[PDB]
């Protein structure tokens, strides 16, 4: 089995991909259209869905012509010993082919996580933001298991160009993180990590956050820490933080030319969850008063006049 599979959906998913092309064979895209295939996606593995061709937009229109569709998408995806699913919450085709290929790995019994994008442009981004999020949630209260999750909000104001140039990153991350390269780290060690309900039986599996953070004084400041998972460059400088449940530590080698950082902190909680979901919710809210709130002209035709089924007055 690969080290670790990428998979990638919808406008945002695949627009994220772009910037993971030397991962190559690693990579895989999936859309419902075409609308977001660039060149450097032949690099790359890349599937659309039939029936759809690019609408929505609307997830409840989109579900039943995708999911049928599922187990054949399956099976252009190897067994890894790690996932990484990514895609924005505020979509049509990204916000439901994740999610539905999501359960699929759970039902692999496999060890993933997924990064996340609010989108905000709309009450139809942020209605999407919910609905989505409430499936998640939904899938880790069915499958038994914790869906943890990297949030980023489509902050006010900053580019999408800028907001996956930070994803892109964090993912390396964590494809460094399961390079099965570092001293200490076992593979199980890391499924321990991410599925800490199969040892930890009295914790609830819900939707969680991951943290990823370069100082000691950053993952501390992470509320009510559920299972950490450290790597150290200088061994030397390893300390024992914060109170998760979970805690494990690995060493990196220098001599890797992807360790870019002294030291790589992740963090799942999900105590977090309830604010992202605050703000969701009451800007959706703040939207749709004014979306209420505004009044229209009364006609300019009424029924003295005389109108023919063309709508002719003459
Ligand atoms: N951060 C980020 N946000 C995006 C990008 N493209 C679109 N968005 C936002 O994400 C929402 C969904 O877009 P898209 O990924 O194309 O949806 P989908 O393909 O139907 O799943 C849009 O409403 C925008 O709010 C992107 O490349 N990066
Ligand atoms: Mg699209």
């Amino acid at each position: 089995p690969v080290k670790v599979c990428l998979i990638f959906a919808g406008g945002t998913g695949m627009n994220v991909a772009t910037k993971l092309v030397d991962l190559g064979e690693a990579v895989h895209c999936f859309d419902t259209c075409d609308k977001n295939v660039v060149d450097v996606h032949r690099s790359v593995n890349v599937t659309l869905t039939k029936g759809t061709r690019g609408a929505g937009g609307n997830r409840k229109v989109i579900l039943p012509l995708v999911r049928p569709q599922i187990p054949a998408l399956m099976d252009t995806i190897p067994e890894a010993d790690f996932y990484i699913v990514c895609y924005s919450l505020g979509g049509g085709s990204g916000s439901v082919l994740g999610p539905l290929i999501t359960g699929q790995l759970a039902d692999r019994k496999a060890s993933f996580v997924s990064f996340v994008v609010g989108a905000m442009e709309s009450t139809d981004n942020l209605g999407n933001d919910i609905d989505t999020m409430k499936t998640l949630e939904a899938i880790a209260v069915n499958k038994h298991l914790p869906i943890v999750v990297n949030y980023v909000p489509n902050t006010q104001g900053r580019s999408y160009e800028s907001i996956n140039d930070e994803i892109a990153e964090k993912i390396r991350k964590v494809v460094l993180l399961v390079n099965q390269n570092h001293g200490r780290l076992d593979v199980h060690d890391v499924a321990n990590w991410v599925r800490f309900t199969d040892k930890h039986n009295y914790l609830i599996p819900q939707v969680c956050e991951l943290h990823i953070e370069t100082t000691r004084k950053d993952a501390e400041n992470v509320p009510e820490a559920i299972s950490q998972l450290s790597l150290y460059l200088d061994p030397s400088k390893e300390v024992a933080f914060g109170t998760p449940i979970y805690r494990k530590v690995g060493i990196m080698k220098v001599d890797d030319l992807d360790v870019t950082d002294d030291q790589i902190h992740f963090v799942i909680n999900s105590v977090g969850v309830v604010e992202i979901m605050k703000t969701i919710t009451d800007s959706k809210l703040e939207m749709t008063r004014q979306q209420s709130k505004f009044t229209q002209r009364n006609p300019i035709i009424d029924a003295d006049d005389n109108v023919d089924e063309d709508g002719m007055v003459v």
